[PDB]
């Protein structure tokens, strides 16, 4: 061997100079540029070096060598082998092997008078098994800016014929304006001349060039990616002959008993052709010795009452109501709930966003057409340069606003979230003006000289939607696009409308204002509501007839809510009233018209309703007083309620009074008490079964349940009581004024045989129980039954949280912006808890992802949910920062830097004294800093800041995911790996968000193998407490109605006696109401969620008043037969209960039918109307019937 040229002693043209022609052997290298080699060409440095190079040589290769290493730096084994073709072909040691000089002449030097003798031309011998798998190993590279090839702008010609051995003649050429010297290459793998050619190691894109650097992207290399993912799709239908499963199981179960039923009457047909009284009768003469003390004591009794009417209603100075979402529909110790109070302690709280969905309806699609050559792009609608000013004008009038609060300002540059404050302190504001830096001027620049023009915002558009944390455009534009705040802007947070890559297309701007939230803190919340309800009425009356704007602000919703929650008390006001008007006209029996006035029951109508709503208030106060917070969905169910129980018991008694005739020698004390004593455990029953049935069903975890039931319990055993100790009193006294003459209501100027009982006893009963009627009727109610119990699993999980919203809102149109236009959705922060290691090889195989990291870690395992993205709805891939770190300290890019004696972070903007690459380029540097290096380098890394030099840098993205626990050799606490959700329109789509995030988390904490269970990964988003509870919600209504249904079967086998066949027969009635209220559920449209469960075990509760009437009055009755016990009880309580309960709440619900809102006219209207008249039927037109046939016996 020996050395061919050294030096530079020629000139060209411009910088050009010719090497300088030596033919001795290899100089040692004078120790000035040792990094240079490093970094050019590494194969050469065992030391002891003997290299024919020069550093004169090197920096010319370095500085020629600036758009290939932008470009081919992605694939790493393409630019590898590039530069394996350069440095060897400069400055090998072994350069005689492979190279023949032909042509060379002196040149004259005006500092010495040498001569020396320039290189003009010369051959090269390339082997061919290096071009093809160099050509094969780099063709597959994209371009930055477009979607052409790589070759395309480095050939010198298209991308389609850009052969393997024309592409390196034109490297060689001097046309290109690059090469100071043009050379001849010559390709052949065999000794030509004796002289044998250089054939070194090669590598493709698939094989990585060291154990540190991972391999190339598919976008850049053809043979490293292979079949895309699918996941297994269970639709679970049985489908038994074609239609479903409970619908062709039940009508062959209907089938079947209707024909084993009914052809046992015909073969039938054809075939012919004393512990109880001890307990039931010390209440007895209880309720009657009581009654009649009530009766003849009413003063006493009355002040009594009042006095604890005020001492528990005057708990209402203490109410405090609950409007905040989390603690509503969030149950207080859940476990998503502890995953927020968890990620609330360690990072911060979530922000609050205003998002602004801005749209351009009168603008037509426009195409651009760039200059050299490329194929047509064309351009949305709002992406107009005139659309996209007027959109500018908007956001700088956004940020305008000042929203006065306490005599102060409270500006958006106050409460939005910089996040490397003090430095830089603009704010987030993701819009994709921040491409343009939201400057007039930057907008409006073009460069070039007329009929056509270099570039243009379409031209920085499409080179940022492509890679939008650059920090200079670097060909032909150079400007930055990474936004005022200083940190990236994601094309698809600030698009939508586009067509899945293709930004081109978009035909939404989407503008999100982040706004700080606080922990712990309350004013900093009332200042930033301040400034957003003005947002709110800024937006509102902003007017500009180009554009439609959907706008939100994050306490909308809560707003939405309470200004919706008004304009119907104009309907239960009126409501009342028609409901009082009925009890004041049809409790008095009229029987004349001389005698109307007389025996008319107003003030003991206006009594009734003092003693329910004075019940609704000691229920509150109490409550009131014991700390427990009301709500609004108690505030729309507690009146109804207490309302259908405490009136149908006012009817009972009332109209159970007026049909008793009195017997001869008695009087009028004894006759109200053995009234009372006759009608009073009825009425007992009733209201104890309601009141053990709710404060029972008091065992949930959810907080509308919880309420409800606490709320209801009280209310309805405090009328009871109130009843039987008040109203028996009013009503004494109002039988004393009836009988002394004297008229109603003004003052002092001086056996009833009922219209309905006339028709109940005479007409409905017999007809009703004749043999003909019976097999129909039974045959009806199991047939709705059967219908009821095969569509029950076809029922609705969740609340839409729209349909909350009114028609005429603002908000219902966002939803409509985001479900057509939008493309992300919530993000998600998969939490690692404090205890992993981190500074252990494995510790951080587990975690990263990477080169040498595990194929299961958590970043690798959140990539693979990114790429399935509709079974698992996780969208985009993590951005971790541990990846980051290790890009950032690692030699080659060299952001890293110490002082040399000082040991603090030299910046990559600075002088360059003194201070020296923190990790050192040697092959034991270039691994991953395992040691206590890990933890000396991260807080100078999490607080380096975006500069031009470096990179991106870690303050803007990762200070908030990375907690460091200061002291004790400064440990690493929790961290999160953050990405965004699919947009979720929805509450299918939020369940299926939630339960597969979980699994991904439990996925990852099985992997890791902790001993015991010391941590674990978790996810969290906003929605997961609004949503966690409907992942338990099916085992919660087993539980609640299982536990509320046989807590009524107790009560009843125990106040009936021990008779078990009259509770089972009454618990099967009630259950057979629930399920065919699951049946108009799903037949009208209503979900099953915290509100509908309320009114099912509301519903549980009505049933019995209904039942327990009619079958106490067949039970306890003395009559012959069955057909004639059940037409007795028929016509003496059923008379009562139809006009009691059924018609007050039918004319309550009839007149609440014009309602205006949505919420309640599905959920509270649709749920009453169906339970009333659902329990009334089944009563009223099915006790009877069951009861004839196989009820007990006595
Ligand atoms: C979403 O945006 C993409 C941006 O590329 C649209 O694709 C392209 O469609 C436009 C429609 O008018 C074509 O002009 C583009 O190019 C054509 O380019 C070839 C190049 O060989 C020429 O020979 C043709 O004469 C023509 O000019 C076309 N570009 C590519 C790369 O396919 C896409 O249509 C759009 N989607 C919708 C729904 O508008
Ligand atoms: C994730 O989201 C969807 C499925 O959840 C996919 O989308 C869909 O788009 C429509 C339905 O809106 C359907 O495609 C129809 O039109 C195409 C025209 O080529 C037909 O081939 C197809 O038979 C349908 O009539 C599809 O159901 C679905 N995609 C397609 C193929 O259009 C979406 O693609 C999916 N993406 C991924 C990566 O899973
Ligand atoms: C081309 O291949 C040769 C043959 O392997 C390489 O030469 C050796 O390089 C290693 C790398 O450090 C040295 O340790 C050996 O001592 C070299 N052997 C010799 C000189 O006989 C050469 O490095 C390759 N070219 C490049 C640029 O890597
Ligand atoms: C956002 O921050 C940037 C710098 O972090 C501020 O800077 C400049 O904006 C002015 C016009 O206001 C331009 O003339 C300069 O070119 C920018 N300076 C640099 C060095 O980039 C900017 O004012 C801040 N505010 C807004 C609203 O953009
Ligand atoms: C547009 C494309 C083709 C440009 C990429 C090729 C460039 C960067 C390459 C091709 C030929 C190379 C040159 C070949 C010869 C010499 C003389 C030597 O003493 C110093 C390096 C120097 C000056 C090289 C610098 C880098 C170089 C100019
Ligand atoms: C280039 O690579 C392709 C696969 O991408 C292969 O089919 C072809 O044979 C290769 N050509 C060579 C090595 O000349
Ligand atoms: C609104 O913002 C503009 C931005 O240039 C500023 O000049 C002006 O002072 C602001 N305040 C007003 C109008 O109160
Ligand atoms: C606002 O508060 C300050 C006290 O900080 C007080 O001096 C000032 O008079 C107040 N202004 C008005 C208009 O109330
Ligand atoms: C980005 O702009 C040019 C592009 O060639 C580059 O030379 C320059 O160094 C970069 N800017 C800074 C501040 O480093
Ligand atoms: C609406 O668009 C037209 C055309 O681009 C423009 O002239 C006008 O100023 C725009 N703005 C308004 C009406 O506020
Ligand atoms: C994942 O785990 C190891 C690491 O390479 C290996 O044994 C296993 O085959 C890998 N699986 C796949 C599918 O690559
Ligand atoms: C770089 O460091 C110097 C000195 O510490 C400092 O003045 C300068 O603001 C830094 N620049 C950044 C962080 O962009
Ligand atoms: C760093 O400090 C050491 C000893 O303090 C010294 O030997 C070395 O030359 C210094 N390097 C630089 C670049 O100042
Ligand atoms: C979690 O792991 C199980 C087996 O360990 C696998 O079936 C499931 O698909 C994984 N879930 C993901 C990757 O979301």
């Amino acid at each position: 061997q020996s050395c061919v040229w050294y030096g530079e002693c020629g000139i060209a043209y411009g910088d050009k100079r010719y090497n300088c022609e030596y033919s001795g052997p290899p100089k040692p290298l004078p120790k000035d540029g040792y990094d240079l080699v490093q970094e050019l060409c590494p194969g050469f440095f065992f030391g002891n070096v003997s290299l024919c190079c020069d550093v004169r040589q090197l920096q010319t290769l370095k500085d020629n060598l600036q758009l290939p290493l932008q470009f081919l730096s992605r694939c790493p084994s393409c630019f590898y082998n590039l530069l394996n073709l350069f440095c060897e072909l400069t400055c090998s040691p072994r350069q005689s092997q492979f190279l023949n000089v032909t042509a060379t002449e002196d040149y004259v030097d005006p500092v010495t008078n040498q001569t020396k003798t320039n290189v003009k031309e010369l051959q090269y011998y390339v082997g061919q098994s290096f071009a093809n798998a160099m050509y094969n190993a780099c063709r597959d590279v994209e371009a930055p800016s477009s979607n052409d090839k790589a070759l395309g702008l480095l050939c010198g010609k298209d991308a389609d014929a850009c052969n393997a051995t024309n592409w390196i003649e034109y490297m060689f050429n001097k046309d290109n304006g690059q090469a100071p010297f043009t050379i001849t290459p010559v390709f052949s793998d065999f000794p030509v001349h004796g002289m044998e050619p250089m054939n070194n190691a090669t590598k493709g894109c698939d094989e990585s060039v060291d154990e540190v650097t991972a391999p190339c992207s598919c976008q850049d290399c053809s043979i490293v990616c292979g079949p895309k993912p699918q996941p297994p799709p269970p639709p679970a239908p049985w489908t038994i002959l074609g239609l479903d499963a409970m619908y062709v199981i039940m009508w062959i179960t209907y089938m079947a008993f209707l024909l084993v039923f009914f052809g046992a009457f015909f073969a039938v047909w054809c075939y012919r052709k004393p512990v109880s009284a001890a307990f039931e009768g010390c209440l007895r003469r209880l309720f009657t010795r009581w009654g009649s003390f009530c009766v003849r004591n009413p003063g006493c009794v009355i002040f009594f009452s009042l006095v604890f009417i005020t001492a528990c209603s005057s708990g209402l100075v203490f109410v405090r109501v609950t409007t905040n979402p989390v603690d509503l529909w969030s149950a207080p110790s859940s476990q998503a709930r502890l995953e927020k109070e968890y990620f609330d302690q360690h990072f911060g709280p979530f922000f609050r966003t205003e998002q602004l969905i801005i749209r351009a309806p009168l603008t037509d699609k426009h195409i651009y057409q760039p200059y050299p050559s490329g194929a047509d792009v064309p351009f949305g609608p709002p992406l107009d340069i005139q659309i996209l000013h007027q959109v500018l004008d908007l956001q700088i009038a956004i940020e305008n606003i000042t929203a006065s609060y306490d005599n102060e300002t409270v500006t958006l540059q106050d409460i939005c979230l910089a996040p490397l404050s003090p430095y830089n302190t603009n704010c987030t504001i993701l819009s994709v003006l921040n491409y343009f830096q939201n400057s007039h001027s930057v907008l409006d620049h073009k460069k070039g000289d007329d009929f056509f023009v270099y570039a243009d915002y379409h031209t920085h558009f499409l080179y940022c939607v492509r890679a939008p944390a650059s920090l200079n455009d670097t060909s032909l534009l150079h400007d930055p696009c990474l936004g005022t705040f200083g940190g990236p802007v994601f094309p698809w947070l600030v698009l939508g409308g586009y067509d899945d890559q293709n930004y081109n297309n978009a035909t939404a701007l989407v503008i999100t204002f982040p706004v700080n939230n606080y922990y712990n803190d309350t004013e900093k919340l009332q200042r930033a509501q301040a400034w957003e309800k003005e947002f709110i009425n800024f937006v509102k009356n902003y007017k500009n007839p180009n554009l439609t704007i959907s706008f939100t602000a994050e306490r909308s919703i809560e707003d939405e809510l309470n200004r919706e929650s008004d304009s119907d008390v104009f309907t239960v006001v009126i409501s009342y009233a028609i409901m009082f008007l009925y009890i004041s006209l049809a409790l008095g029996h009229m029987k004349s018209c001389r005698r109307l006035l007389v025996d008319s029951k107003v003030s003991l109508g206006i009594a009734g309703i003092l003693i329910v709503l004075s019940s609704v208030a000691c229920s509150l106060g109490v409550f009131s007083y014991i700390g427990l917070p009301l709500t609004l969905i108690v505030i729309e169910v507690i009146p109804f309620l207490v309302l259908a129980v405490g009136v149908d018991n006012i009817f009972i008694l009332v109209q159970a009074y007026q049909r008793d005739e009195r017997l001869q020698g008695e009087t009028l004390d004894q006759q109200l008490g053995r009234v009372l004593g006759e009608v009073a455990p009825s009425m007992f029953l009733s209201s104890f079964s309601e009141t053990v049935a709710f404060f029972l069903g008091a065992l949930s975890v959810m907080p509308a349940v919880h309420t409800f039931s606490l709320f209801a319990g009280l209310a309805v055993f405090i009328d009871f009581l109130l009843q039987i100790t008040c109203f028996v009193s009013l009503l004494g006294l109002d039988i004393k004024r009836q009988e002394k003459n004297r008229l109603d209501i003004f003052c002092c100027v001086r056996a009833s045989e009922s219209c309905l009982f006339r028709f109940f006893k005479n007409s409905y009963s017999p007809l009703l129980l004749k043999d003909w009627m019976r097999p129909i009727v039974i045959a009806i109610f199991v047939g709705v039954l059967s219908f009821s119990i095969a569509v029950l699993n076809k029922v609705d999980i969740g609340l839409d949280q729209s349909l909350s919203m009114p028609d005429d809102s603002y908000m219902v149109d966002y939803f409509k912006s985001i479900s057509q236009y939008l493309h992300a959705g919530p993000p998600v922060y998969f939490v690692l808890e404090e205890g992993h290691d981190y500074t252990s090889s494995k510790g951080q195989n587990m975690v990263c992802g990477g080169m040498g990291c595990n194929n299961d870690s958590l970043v690798q395992q959140i990539f693979n949910a990114a790429q399935l993205d509709n079974y698992t709805r996780i969208g985009f891939a993590p951005s971790s920062w541990i990846d980051d770190y290790f890009d950032w300290v690692k030699p080659q890019s060299s952001c890293c830097r110490v002082d040399n004696i000082t040991d603090q972070f030299c910046n990559a903007s600075v002088v360059d004294p003194a201070c020296v690459r923190c990790r050192p380029l040697t092959p034991e540097g270039k691994q991953r800093p395992q040691g206590g290096d890990f933890m000396r380098f991260l807080p100078m890394f999490l607080s380096d800041n975006p500069n031009p030099k470096c990179g991106k840098g870690g303050h803007a993205a990762y200070s908030s995911a990375v907690n460091i626990l200061l002291g004790h050799g400064t440990r690493v606490g929790a961290t999160y790996f953050m990405t965004y959700h699919t947009v979720l329109q929805t509450s299918a789509d939020f369940i299926d968000a939630l339960k597969k995030a979980r699994l991904i988390a439990s996925n990852v904490t099985e992997t890791m193998g902790i001993n015991g269970s010391a941590y674990r990964v978790f996810p969290y988003s906003v929605f997961y407490v609004f949503y966690e509870q409907y992942l338990t919600i099916i085992d919660d209504t087993i539980f609640n109605l299982g536990v509320s249904l046989g807590a009524i079967f107790l009560v009843t086998m125990v106040l009936l006696g021990c008779e078990l066949w009259s509770a089972v027969i009454m618990c099967a009635t009630i259950a057979m109401v629930l399920v065919n209220m699951f049946g108009v559920m799903w037949l009208w449209g209503i979900s099953l969620n915290a509100v509908s469960l309320v009114n099912l075990v509301m519903s549980c509760g009505i049933s019995v008043e209904f039942c327990s009437h009619i079958t106490r009055a067949f039970t306890v009755s003395m009559k012959g037969s069955r057909v004639e016990r059940a037409e007795e009880a028929l016509a003496h309580m059923g008379s009562s209960v139809f006009s009691g309960i059924t018609l007050t709440k039918f004319g309550g619900i009839v007149v609440l039918a014009f309602a205006k809102s949505q919420i309640f006219q599905i959920f509270y209207f649709r749920m009453y109307l169906a339970m009333v008249l659902l329990g009334a039927t089944h009563g009223l037109i099915f006790l009877p019937v069951l009861l004839s046939y196989i009820g007990p016996s006595v």
